[PDB]
């Protein structure tokens, strides 16, 4: 009953990262809006959780957001939170095998559906004092290799977090961001079936933590619940939820 | 019940700060150990609070921290969270006026008070898989006016909170600190009182904060609860719990 | 005579920031290139700097950045450099006012203008074993109020600094930041001038740093030509020229 | 002649860092004071520099500091910068075989030797509008293993120095410092012959930065000179100076 009565969308929702927070808001008491621009795992989840809708929806679609919002508020009489979890990281890829027009469509999704759905949203958030909760990622604060793209649009998400957090504080409306390390999804697994090991692959990125393995979507669920229901002192913050991959020095004489 | 049947120490956990932190394990299932070097606040916690017992113990003696763990183990035959709240901020002081005898002081209080506890804890963490979580401070971070030592020891502890989760993640126990900005506790009110003007001095910050008030004990409590309860992915992480202060310009044509 | 020999393309070198990190750079012994959109600024300084020449070329056009590295090489025979600091900050604007178009905009001109530049000049960068300096801000790290897109922009250009030099360190072309903060330029001085009282605008932002005043062109174009000249261990640095905006509390009772 | 005719101290000036940092302000044109509590490098320093003096002194003694103040004035007139570089990483440590004790003799060293000497030169630099660098370290900032002291002391330094550029902003004197990542000195010389394998673990220093080598003094000592000359618009930074060494993962599924 830690956020009962509450009303939560998580864009990206029907599987990875995303189905964990549905999952975590669900158990809190929450009533849950999935957005997925895909239906089979959503509408499985659907099914599987009272208390979880399902609503199809690319956030890079502006006509797609507005029905999401509208629906939500339709359905549901309110509107507390919004998880903009919706996002891809592509394969590595080296700087000049990256494009200006890839990139552009990287940013429509992780950082401009972000953008626009919370811009729809908060009207009904200020009604509400609810909050924004945006999925960023480590690599945004420390850097990555092979991913120039990727890596610029979650700096921003986390500038932006910032940024807004500013802007909606006199309304009572906090703005906060999860930036998540390896976290093992679906995307981990079939981005590690293209490199030439993939075992490897994997084997590299438990060990990249100093806890020795990759974190899972319930726990980035449950730091997604703490910021809603608990947090309420915190805004513009960075949650790290990295296994510690951040700290220490590792494989990455003065001639 | 998220932390039932786990046992907590809390360092000054008489008022302030660290009583919010104990009311919020208790509230959470856990039996708490309340630690301070003051009778008064800590005994009538005691009695409240149903699942909290009160041990004497100034952190800088290292006797009575060795007395605190025996006690805590003896009584309760186990050990799964310590919390370093115990800590102080002097009068502001002008770098000149300050003293390395000082200096030396409120570094035994702040850093090496959390130090020893976390150092005489330890092996028993390591069989409960338990956590370790120091209260800093942004001061560390962002730095403050008129405090070099009380800075200092705050940098201090977020550097050693690091240092530690590297250390002590091969076996499986966790080390986070939380980083409060402007808290209302008794020694924000005593401080305040110093001041010509203590009323302008609460107001300035009140306003230091995007939220525009300041935090409360309990939020942070909520903030400690969720690392030793729900954040089994996070190791060496500052969670800010600020109110937003470290974001944006403020009172601090080329020539 | 610390840069001599070498080869430095400077965007948005017509004026302000970038005119200031021209002149610091053929002040070192460097051949310059100024790019910019417009001819005005750029063709005066042109004539005035010995060393220094004018090339139109809009950052955001992909012809135009392709013909300005041609035409670099053509006259000069190398390339050492690449100064990305074309950029805007619009005026002031609610986050509500804002949109996914003006968004886009921004993105264009902040993020893929100094991205494709970049792209385009990284062979010769390789060959001559060079460095890019991307001007990014401090508001990409801390925030800002009313520029949500500014933001997000060098949130992101600060993030992708980091991603290349990842990717560019195993050929040996370091790639860094500069963050600078309150710079007295023809851009805040034409955005004062919209504020009601655009003498309390100046005021404010001379007060944003403990060091009382605005920085100074002169004083980004050093941070760069040591970035260029003598940071030959430095790689993905963030170094901030902001006069300490960025340290304490400022203007920004727990009910 | 970037910094002809002004007054430098350096402490740990005899060998390593502080070796190169005196060399790059005597090549700027300064006179430099060099203070180490071992006669043997500044000795042969004072022989070699024209323009560099020795003076024998131990930061961690207070008269010793004084006297150090004391006949740099008296010598020579004026004092423009001091550089506090004198400090020591002990060999690995697990955190159960540390002390107390030894904690507060790193202390003594690392941090309140930077505040002694800070406090006695800071009159001489109100009068010529001088600064301060200290020299801290990259895993105060992210941590390392098996130095749970050193880590904090420099965590405190970096702390300290935001504190004190706070402070003494007003009175137009900058205080900065320097973070250093793997630097071949012959402290990284002893420190790896204690090594089961020295030559593995040079190996694995030379790989942890993306640049893929050590740094040297030098390069140190022109991050140094540039935040004296040329950086009259930074106050409170921390500059990197780590070859890239906290960028990306590295060497630190979900079950
Ligand atoms: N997995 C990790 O290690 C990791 C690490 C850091 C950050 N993240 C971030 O977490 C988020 C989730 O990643 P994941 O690993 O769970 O990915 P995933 O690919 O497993 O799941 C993403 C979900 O979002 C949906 N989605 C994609 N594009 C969409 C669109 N236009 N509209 C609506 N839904 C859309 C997909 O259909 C899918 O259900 C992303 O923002 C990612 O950048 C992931
Ligand atoms: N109040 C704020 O705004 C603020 C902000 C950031 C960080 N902090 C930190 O939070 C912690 C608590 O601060 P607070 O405002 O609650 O202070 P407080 O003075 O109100 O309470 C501190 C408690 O610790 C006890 N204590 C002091 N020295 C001790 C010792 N040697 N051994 C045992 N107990 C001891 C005191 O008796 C008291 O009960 C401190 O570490 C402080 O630095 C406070
Ligand atoms: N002034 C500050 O306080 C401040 C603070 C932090 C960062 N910055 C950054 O510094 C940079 C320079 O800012 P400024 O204050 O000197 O601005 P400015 O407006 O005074 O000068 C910018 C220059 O870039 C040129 N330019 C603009 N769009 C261009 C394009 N498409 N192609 C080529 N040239 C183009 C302009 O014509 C102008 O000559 C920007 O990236 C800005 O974000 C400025
Ligand atoms: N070498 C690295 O990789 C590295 C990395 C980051 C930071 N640092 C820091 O750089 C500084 C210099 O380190 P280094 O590798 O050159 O060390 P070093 O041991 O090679 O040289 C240190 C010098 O300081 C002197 N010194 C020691 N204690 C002193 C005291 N009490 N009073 C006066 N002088 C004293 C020594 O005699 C010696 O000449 C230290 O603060 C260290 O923490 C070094
Ligand atoms: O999606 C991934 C990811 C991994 C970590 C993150 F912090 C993040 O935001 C995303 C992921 C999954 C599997 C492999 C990789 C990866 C491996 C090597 C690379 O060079 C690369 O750019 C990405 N990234
Ligand atoms: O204890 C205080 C405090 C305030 C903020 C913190 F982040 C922190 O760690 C501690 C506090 C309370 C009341 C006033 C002040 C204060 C005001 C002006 C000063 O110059 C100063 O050094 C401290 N600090
Ligand atoms: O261009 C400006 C700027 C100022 C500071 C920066 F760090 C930066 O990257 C850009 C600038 C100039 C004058 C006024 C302002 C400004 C004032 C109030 C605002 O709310 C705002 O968004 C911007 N910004
Ligand atoms: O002095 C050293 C050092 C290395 C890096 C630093 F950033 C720093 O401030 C100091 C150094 C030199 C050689 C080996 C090591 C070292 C290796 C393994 C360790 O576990 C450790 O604590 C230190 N540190
Ligand atoms: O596909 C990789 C993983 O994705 C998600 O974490 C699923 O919850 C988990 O069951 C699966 O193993
Ligand atoms: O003394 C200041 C404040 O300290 C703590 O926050 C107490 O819980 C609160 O009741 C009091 O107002
Ligand atoms: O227009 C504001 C300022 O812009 C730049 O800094 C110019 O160099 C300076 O002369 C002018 O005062
Ligand atoms: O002892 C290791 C190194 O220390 C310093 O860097 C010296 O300048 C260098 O000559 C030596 O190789
Ligand atoms: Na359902
Ligand atoms: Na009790
Ligand atoms: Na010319
Ligand atoms: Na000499």
């Amino acid at each position: 009953t830690r956020y009962a009565g509450k009303v939560v969308v998580v864009t990206g929702g029907g599987r990875g990262i995303g189905a964990g927070i549905v999952r975590a808001f669900v158990n809190s008491g929450a009533r849950v809006v999935i957005c997925d621009k895909d239906e089979s795992g959503g509408r499985a989840l659907e099914q599987e959780l009272p208390g979880a809708v399902f609503i199809l929806c690319d956030v890079t679609q502006e006509d797609d957001v507005k029905t999401l919002v509208s629906e939500t508020i339709r359905r549901f009489g309110r509107l507390d939170c919004v998880v903009n979890n919706a996002g891809h990281h592509p394969p590595p890829q080296r700087p000049e095998e990256t494009s200006a027009q890839g990139f552009r469509q990287l940013l429509e999704l992780n950082l401009l559906g972000t953008y626009t759905l919370t811009k729809l949203a908060l009207p009904y958030l200020r009604k509400s004092q609810g909050n924004v909760i945006n999925i960023s990622s480590l690599v945004g604060a420390i850097g990555q290799a092979q991913a120039v793209p990727y890596v610029a649009t979650k700096g921003a998400v986390t500038a932006m977090t910032k940024a807004l957090a500013l802007d909606e504080s006199p309304y009572g409306v906090r703005v906060n961001c999860i930036s998540p390390g390896n976290i093992w999804t679906p995307l981990w697994e079939e981005l590690a079936a293209l490199m030439p090991d993939p075992r490897a692959t994997i084997r590299e990125g438990m060990l990249a933590q100093p806890l020795g393995r990759m974190g899972q979507p319930a726990e980035v669920g449950a730091a997604a619940v703490f910021l809603a229901s608990e947090a309420n002192f915190c805004t513009g913050i960075e949650l790290l939820v990295t296994g510690g991959a951040e700290l220490g020095y590792g494989c990455k004489p003065s001639g």
